[PDB]
């Protein structure tokens, strides 16, 4: 269990790694999800 920010100890069932890095990443992890959400019905 943690609470250093918005996650750290994963979301709940999933498990993300390096938010900022991934975010700032060209690939865009977070974004990919946003688009995945909208596109994902």
């Amino acid at each position: 269990a943690r609470s250093y920010g918005n996650g750290v100890y994963c979301n709940n069932k999933k498990c993300w790694v390096n938010r900022g890095e991934a975010t700032q990443s060209i690939i865009g992890g977070m974004i990919s999800g946003w688009a995945s959400g909208l596109a994902g019905m």
